[PDB]
C-alpha cells in the first residue's frame, strides 16, 4: 500500500525502455530538420527523455499522468506515420505493447494504495 512506490517503478520501467532498440527513435524529440512537416501533423511532441526528466523533476503527481505522456509518444507515431507498415511505426507498436504490459501493475498498485489510504 505504498503510495509513492510508482515513482521508482516508473524510473525502472524507463530504464528498460531505454535499453530496448525499439525506443531509439523516441528517446529524444523528433528532429524537425529531418521531418520538416512534423509540426503540421503533430500538435504536442513527446519523447522518453522528456518523460524521464518530468518524473525526475517531481512534476508528475501520479503514474496516470506519466502514462498519458508515454501514450502521447505512441499516438504521435501513429498519426505521423505515412504507412501502417513503416519501420518506425512498427517499432512504436512493439514498444507500446511492452510499456502497457509493464505499466498495468504500477497503475493497479498505485490505485490500491490510494484506496487503502482513503479507507
Ligand atoms: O514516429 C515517427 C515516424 C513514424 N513513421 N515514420 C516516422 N518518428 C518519430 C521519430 C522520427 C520519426
Amino acid at each position: 500500500y505504498d503510495i509513492q512506490a510508482w515513482k521508482k517503478q516508473c524510473e525502472e520501467l524507463l530504464n528498460l525502455i531505454f535499453q530496448c532498440e525499439d525506443s531509439e527513435p523516441f528517446r529524444q524529440p523528433v528532429d524537425l530538420l529531418e521531418y520538416p512537416d512534423y509540426r503540421d501533423i503533430i500538435d504536442t511532441p513527446m519523447d522518453f527523455a522528456t518523460v524521464r526528466e518530468t518524473l525526475e523533476a517531481g512534476n508528475y503527481e501520479s503514474p496516470m499522468e506519466l502514462c498519458k505522456d508515454v501514450r502521447l509518444i505512441f499516438s504521435n507515431s501513429k498519426a505521423y506515420t505515412p504507412s501502417k507498415r513503416s519501420r518506425i511505426y512498427s517499432m512504436s507498436l512493439r514498444l507500446s505493447a511492452f510499456f502497457e504490459e509493464h505499466i498495468s501493475s504500477v497503475l493497479s498498485d498505485y490505485k490500491s494504495a490510494l484506496r487503502f489510504h482513503k479507507r
